[PDB]
């Protein structure tokens, strides 16, 4: 015999009944007392959804339960940001639980751009997330075509690409800029994705970075410095002469 099915418990499918009959009425989901349904619903979801031993079969049954009730209600339900302004979207793609996320993309109702109270989106998150096999690979490369890769971090202006360089990691950058990540964006301190890479002397990110169409190696930060004088003050000279040679 095959495996059983996860079934809303009785509270969690009338929280969900409830909110199908209440979704569009306004005086109703502000109410006081509907408050105590949205966070039995919230409280159920979270527990099942983000936690680092969340089971995908749970989350898939879950997901699908709701959709059977109504449409609305999986929109509401997947959408929903605990105290943090974290998301199961946030919480899955930090924790590297991947099957999980790709569930969550599958449901067609994410919204992927939201970034939490710390300022970061699911994208951010997923370029500092640790990715251990091809297939989790494909599935933070399915996130990326999903929403913004470009967005800024409320938390000194950083993008995805500029957090993946900053770690070293090639397969994150070779994804992002497929996904249509600009390589020009600079934070609020002027440095871009090219000048952070410099510093650490992280070659082949460089050129992976240099090969973009429509990268500008003379952009400079607030301290008036470009790539090459920062790559030159690091003592990398291997990528100082690259770095002359693709902006001259």
């Amino acid at each position: 015999h095959m495996r059983e099915r996860y079934e809303l418990s009785e509270k969690m499918l009338s929280a969900c009944n409830l909110l199908k009959n209440t979704i569009n009425d306004p005086k109703a989901l502000t109410s006081k007392d509907m408050r105590f349904c949205l966070n039995t619903l919230q409280h159920e979801w979270f527990r099942v959804s983000s936690q680092k031993s969340a089971i995908p079969a749970m989350v898939g049954d879950y997901i699908a339960a709701f959709e059977a009730i109504s449409p609305d209600v999986l929109r509401y339900v997947i959408n929903l940001a605990d105290g943090n302004g974290n998301t199961a979207l946030h919480y899955s793609v930090s924790h590297s639980n991947f099957e999980i996320v790709k569930l969550l993309l599958d449901a067609d109702v994410c919204n992927v751009d939201h970034q939490n109270k710390a300022g970061y989106t699911p994208i951010m998150l997923a370029a500092l997330a640790a990715v251990e096999a091809e297939k989790d690979m494909r599935i933070v490369e399915e996130l990326f075509g999903c929403g913004d890769v470009n967005a800024k971090a409320s938390q000194a202006g950083q993008t995805a690409l500029m957090l993946a360089v900053s770690h070293g990691r090639i397969d994150m950058v070779k994804g992002l800029l497929a996904c249509g990540a600009d390589v020009n964006i600079q934070d609020d301190e002027g440095s871009t994705a090219l000048m952070c890479a410099s510093e650490h002397g992280h070659v082949e990110i460089v050129k992976l970075l240099l090969a973009q169409p429509g990268c500008n190696g003379h952009l400079e930060d607030n301290d008036g410095s470009t790539a090459l004088s920062i790559a030159l003050e690091a003592g990398h000279k291997d990528i100082a002469v690259l770095l002359y040679a693709h902006v001259n």
